[PDB]
């Protein structure tokens, strides 16, 4: 079996993108744990684990399609100091991931490929859930207050 | 099998330092528990027991080298009224402990002694972890405010 | 709710005394363990822990009275080379403790304070038991002979199995 | 507490090196598993997780010293077709890491910093063990023959129940 | 990769020393057991096994560096009739080992080699503990008297783990 | 109660031989484990422990008879590069031990001492079993080939299950 070059390019772009997502999420989790916000650190660690589960599925698929996975390059990684910056950065990265996923799903469905379309659909659903959570947390922080939101997450054990 | 007098005096000085730390930490734990800040009291108790382990291993080591540990003299022990003063006091005390530990490690390693250097290294790592915790707690209380942090640490769950 | 200064000073003196006893007992236990005598080492460790409970309850009580405990002052600490010197030193320490406890109990009960008198009574009973043990051990070693006496505490005879 | 830039840059270089090792090891594990050789895939997975722990410890230490870990820089990642190429690439990576680790521990111990030296020592021991394993495996395959060596690592079974 | 001859010869000398210690300790344990002194025999057996572990780890380390372990030559092994001679012989061999270990770790650390230095530190700590035990036992028998000391190790073991 | 010098010297030289045997066997086991042949390493370790138990019982018997065991002298220890050299060295050691054992048991039984003869018989049986195993392993290596035998004996220390 030989896949089209376009679907290989789409899969490689997704792989690179969520490798970048992995690096960003793990760094943010470490920073939050260092600052003393334990529960946020646990949630971010879980999110990173889910993300590179996605990455493993993607590389397995592209390897099955008789291609060369790309591990050398990665996109830009951004970091923030306050919680708002981290939330906004994650929002933007998963947003562009969602847009690329939709475009790739359409093209791959048109190109008589099905299984890769299904894995793209599953990834899209997971990213949608994540961005929903991020938006909820952002508006909660905006309504409540930075100090109160930080106080309700401190553990000190 | 006798050791050098300089390493013995270094060990004695560190023993006195961690004994003073023991006393200060226990007093602060009792004072915090009196006012109702339960979680801080538990953490301070645990830290006092850690400094106890420091002191016990240190006196065992100096006694092995045919020395005379002194349990007589103490350094100045300071107390605070609010949380910031006690945090600052602990920070400064094991800050100077860290400095003395580094200098002693260098001299002792240069003087052809290894095991004492190793126990000094372990103690140094522990004190570095503790001062990191103190600094992050100080930054947290500075950002949040005294009332909010105190409310976070309040338990009020006494059985009766 | 404020206590009289005399009661506070009595509590502080007793706290200092039991802290000094803590230090002396722990040092003696460590020295005996290093020498090679084990049963004496564990018994001295237990006694040090008992005096540590003494100190904890004392500081709790004085703190309840809106007082200020002091952890700076410390009495003279004495050490010995042979077993007899250690026994005599501990005997003298707890003797002084007993005398101070009796005087404080009398004054404190005379000045309308009961709970502190009760904790002093409990501490006095414990100190009396300890000094009784010290005296009987000293008589035993004097009768038996030093070498023959300490031939008993030391042992390597696989005590782990049971 | 503050750290001088030399220790920070040494730790950052080691962090990037271990990240590159993570990527290369996992890619090789996936490739070997796809080819049909299973035990090699399991061993490579374990090695990738070990380097993963290394990286986590390194970034924790960097953050403790009030530094700025970087997750952007990445070294060159190389891949191979036959088993010999993979083993040679891993051997080169480990050799470079060992040399850098030795230079770094020397420099940072000469400037009064001990804990960082200790974590460097632990990492150095682990990478030394790994390169020893790679060398002995390479000697084994060179002596035995490629096909005969591969015949002992393949297995045919359904999805393994873990 | 490959080590310089100096570290190799240091490790070989230490290996020979620990082999000689193994032989001497086991012979002393057997002789003590034959005479009826029980606990001394099992303590010496435990010491023999500890030196066995020392030799094994040293052999692994030297073999890692592409060297040739020396299992042929031995130093001088000495025996004693009474307990004092055995204790003094063990003290002598431990002192020699301690001095050689210190010189070796200094030289090895001064030439960019850390892991072997760490194994030397571990061995040094263990032998220091052993010589401390020997010294305190010698002082104890000197104070107590040979016959009275021997009377406390003859019997009364009763090992019943269950 | 003390025995004759001849039996004690026989026992002493047998003790020296067994000590040399355990040294050689342990060194060979370490070399084989380092090279990557795990199962051979396990078998060699078991054999070394067996011979070193032999040495323990022999020195116990020597001490019972009011003698002086010697732990100072040693015989020549030989090492090999490939499997064939190791097997041949072990075979030679066992052959020498068997010959000495037979001569010693005959001589010492002819002089009214049977318990030492019995321990010699037990050791003789054990060493005979060992040399039989070595011979059959050498025959297998000759029949199959150096590479095929090693491919059979190697294993991957995955430790991930
Ligand atoms: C990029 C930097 C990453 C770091 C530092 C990291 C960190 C970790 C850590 C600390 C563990 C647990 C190790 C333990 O508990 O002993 C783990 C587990 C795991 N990681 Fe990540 N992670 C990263 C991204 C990745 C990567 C690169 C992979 C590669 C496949 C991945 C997939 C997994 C999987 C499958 C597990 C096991 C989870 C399970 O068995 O349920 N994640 N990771
Ligand atoms: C000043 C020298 C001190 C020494 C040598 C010392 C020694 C010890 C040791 C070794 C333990 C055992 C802890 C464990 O096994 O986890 C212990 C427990 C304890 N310490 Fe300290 N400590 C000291 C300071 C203090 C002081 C001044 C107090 C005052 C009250 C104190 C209160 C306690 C208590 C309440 C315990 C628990 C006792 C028990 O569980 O029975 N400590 N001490
Ligand atoms: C030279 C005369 C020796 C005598 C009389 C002797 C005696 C013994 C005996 C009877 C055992 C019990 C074995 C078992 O229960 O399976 C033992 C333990 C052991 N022996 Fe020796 N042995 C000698 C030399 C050696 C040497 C040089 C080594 C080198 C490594 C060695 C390796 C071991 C090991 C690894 C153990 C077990 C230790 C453990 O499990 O942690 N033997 N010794
Ligand atoms: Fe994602
Ligand atoms: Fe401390
Ligand atoms: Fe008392
Ligand atoms: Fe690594
Ligand atoms: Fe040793
Ligand atoms: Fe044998």
């Amino acid at each position: 079996m030989q896949g089209d070059p376009e679907v290989i390019e789409f899969l490689n772009e997704q792989l690179t993108a969520e490798l970048t997502a992995i690096n960003q999420y793990f760094l943010h989790a470490k920073l939050q744990d260092h600052k003393g916000w334990t529960k946020l650190a646990k949630y971010t660690r879980a999110e990173s684990f889910d993300e590179m589960r996605h990455a493993e599925v993607l590389t397995d698929r592209i390897l099955l399609l008789d291609g060369l996975p790309n591990y050398q390059r990665l996109f830009h990684v951004r970091v923030g100091q306050s919680v708002t910056e981290m939330f906004q950065a994650d929002r933007e990265v998963e947003l562009e991931a969602i847009d690329r996923l939709r475009r790739g799903i359409e093209v791959m469905r048109a190109k008589h490929d099905i299984t890769s379309a299904n894995v793209f659909e599953a990834i899209l659903a997971d990213e949608e859930h994540h961005i929903d959570y991020l938006e909820t947390q952002l508006d909660l922080i905006e309504k409540l207050g930075e100090s109160l939101y930080l106080s309700t997450v401190i553990e000190q054990t």
